[PDB]
């Protein structure tokens, strides 16, 4: 197989959706963790020139990740990763084969990139209210299928998109990590407790079971810590409304 | 053999990707045009509950569209319908075969969706400055082939995706239609005037000539009429600085 190489950063969720897939898909593969405490290094923009967490290079000789080749595909936004990975591992299903089944698991990525990835960024790193974000989030949870399951049923790539986000979702807020609130705070902590929010809880359980999310996280207090190395979560800095 | 139907606007670039998709897949499909100046029908929400157009249901009983069954497989979110469609003809090849190609087609949307669109919405219904839209426009022009063609290479939905938003920035600019101040307003005529611009042009040029578009358009001037009647375009508003 052509080689893969996965720039990546452990706190990074957009980075997270995609080892979740390649660990999915059993691909050999290799990632290089970049520094963002550090200057870039002046060849990152070579694999990715919006200067973007995750990159990927596709086949080309086999380079150090530090030595990227002109001859790699560079493979930008990891939405386009996770389809990509889909379709480079076809006998690995991270995708249905049904049609109407397929368009369940893009219907969730869109829900969750259209509605619910800006409030997590926004409560987060602007400290805006989190009343639209649990509301973005109880309808995502109403997508799902009732009983159990992923968001198409079987695994596949639209539970890789989602569960790097909800799955730091607890552990923050458990933390403290983020620019919302002592007030947001204490109303995300008990509506994600409560009864309104049972089958996402399940469903991230679910996610978090598999073996691709275990290698794939460092531990919920080493998440916390590598988050908090992150420049935008400036530190003792709140937002009240 | 399943019936589609597409519940549409003539204003919307969301519902206008998916026509142009089904136009190119050689589909059997009914439009129903929704009217958003009066109160949304109590049947609505059955097709879509986030009140979004475009709504799609597939499958079930041939039904008046206002009149939809609950056999019917209801579909959210226009990328999602894109993809459907591309699953539902493989005939049509309306993504590549090859996974590196198909994966230019996927990133090329999401360089639309998470670069792009969101600054056609701050321009247009805040009036935001327009030069953050221009750099954006500028990389999404530097992502197509620069020598000519499709986002990856031959058409495909990416095209589909990005055309409805680019063919109406020209005559929403010459019109005057959006929040943005006659400052910006010429600069950016200026600019997509501009050899800066010509590749962008070109492109739009291509996507137009195809009668996947021309049947799906309902003229330069009755577009612009159809926009007029949308409130969060403010008619006759401009904010400045
Ligand atoms: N649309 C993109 C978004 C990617 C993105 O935002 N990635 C980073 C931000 S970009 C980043 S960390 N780039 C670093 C560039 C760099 C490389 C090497 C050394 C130093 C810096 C991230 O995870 N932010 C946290 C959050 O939003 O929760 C995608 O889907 O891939
Ligand atoms: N993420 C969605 C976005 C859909 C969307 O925003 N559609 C409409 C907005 S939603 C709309 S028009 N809802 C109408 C609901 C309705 C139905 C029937 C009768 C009355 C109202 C639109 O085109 N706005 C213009 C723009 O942003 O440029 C998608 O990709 O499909
Ligand atoms: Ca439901």
């Amino acid at each position: 197989t052509k080689q893969i190489t996965l720039y990546t950063a452990t706190f990074s969720p957009y980075a997270h959706r995609v080892r979740i897939a390649l660990e999915e898909a059993g691909a050999e593969y290799t990632t290089y963790d970049v520094d963002i405490l550090r200057n870039m290094p002046d060849w990152f923009p070579l694999v990715n020139p919006l200067k973007k967490i995750p990159a990927m290079t596709f086949g080309g000789p086999e380079v150090p990740p530090d030595q990227p080749s002109p001859e790699s595909a560079k493979i930008a936004e990891s939405l386009a990763m996770l389809e990509f990975i889909a379709d480079l591992f076809p006998d690995a299903k991270l995708l249905p084969t049904d049609p109407v089944l397929r368009a369940r698991a893009r219907t969730f990525m869109a829900l969750y990139e259209n509605y619910v990835n800006g409030q997590f960024r926004d409560v987060w790193f602007l400290g805006t209210p989190a009343d639209p974000l649990l509301q973005a989030l109880e309808m995502l949870q109403g997508a799902l299928p009732p009983d159990g399951g992923f968001a198409a049923g079987e695994w596949s790539i639209a539970d890789a998109a989602v569960i790097p986000f909800l799955a730091r979702m607890f552990p923050y807020l458990e933390a403290g990590l983020g620019l919302y609130s002592k007030e947001d705070g204490v109303k995300m902590r008990k509506a994600m407790a409560s009864e309104r929010f049972a089958r996402i809880r399940q469903y991230v359980r679910d996610c978090r079971a598999r073996p691709s999310f275990a290698n794939t996280w460092a531990g919920d207090a080493e998440q916390v810590e590598a988050a908090k190395t992150v420049p935008m979560l400036r530190v003792g800095e709140h937002h009240h409304h």
